[PDB]
């Protein structure tokens, strides 16, 4: 069962917020997970906890927010820690209540969360989190405060309402940042022209995204060029809202990661 993947609170926040159910978001996560972890199963992702040597401390759960480092000076681990603090009912939420709530060593240092807990116990702790319905709160407020409602605004303000859209800007923006530079999902849209129709708008935004989504190690290629055309293939066979899109999700996902 694809809502067994969120919570109920998770669930009614989303729909209040994205217009979207459970089947919509389970199949934007598939879609998204494909490129990120090579696999479908993004659920599986709630308590992962890796430092995967790139200079961004550890990464966490299913949208790798990062704890920060030399390479990720302002990284959303601690907006993470906050969020769950606050999940967890604290009248003044902070990310030190939030390591306090898991019983992890670690500090802010600047706009670094500096964990003082070896690997090892660090990614035990994350790890028993996996079913915890306050953490996965946590996580998908995350998601919303950092990528999902500029997304889902930027197809609103187009009259664009779609789950495929939305989970089209979603990735767009985890892959290449929200907003800043040329690169982000702002910075493509900037270049994706002024169509009103949306399959129209949402096909120039693939090739606007496609000359660069293989660059600045977004994706080795041609792994970012198959991620861009799993979300075009979608239109064509008739999944705008992604829902009985199953067999689908698996056929545009069938590509062999290099």
């Amino acid at each position: 069962s694809h809502d067994e993947n969120f919570s109920p609170e998770t669930l009614k926040f989303l729909r209040t917020n994205t217009g979207l159910d459970g089947e919509q978001w389970d199949n934007i996560m598939k879609l998204i997970n494909k490129p990120e972890q090579d696999s479908l199963d993004w659920t599986k992702y709630y308590g992962y906890c890796e430092d995967i040597g790139d200079d961004r401390g550890y990464t966490i759960g299913i949208f790798g927010a990062t704890t920060g480092g030399s390479n990720d000076k302002h990284p959303d681990g601690p907006t993470l820690f906050k969020e769950f603090d606050a999940a967890s009912g604290a009248a003044n939420p902070s990310v030190e209540g939030g390591l306090a709530r898991i019983g992890v060593n670690g500090s802010m240092k600047g706009s670094i969360l500096k964990i003082k807990d070896s690997e090892k116990v660090f990614c035990g702790k994350i790890k028993k989190l996996q079913n915890n319905d306050t953490w996965r709160e946590a996580i998908w407020q995350t998601f919303y405060k950092v990528y999902i409602k500029y997304s889902v605004q930027q197809a609103r303000q187009r009259g664009f309402n779609s789950a495929l859209t939305i989970g089209s800007f979603v990735d767009t923006a985890l892959n290449q940042g929200a907003t800043g530079d040329s690169g982000t999902l702002q910075g493509i849209l900037s270049r994706s022209g002024k169509s009103t129709d949306e399959k129209t708008f949402m096909k120039k935004f693939y090739a606007e995204r496609t000359l660069v989504v293989d660059t600045n190690d977004y994706n080795q290629p041609p792994n970012g060029k198959n991620r861009v055309k799993q979300w075009s293939q979608l239109w064509d066979m008739g999944k705008a809202d992604l829902k009985n899109a199953d067999d689908a999700i698996v056929k545009v996902t069938s590509w062999k990661m290099k």
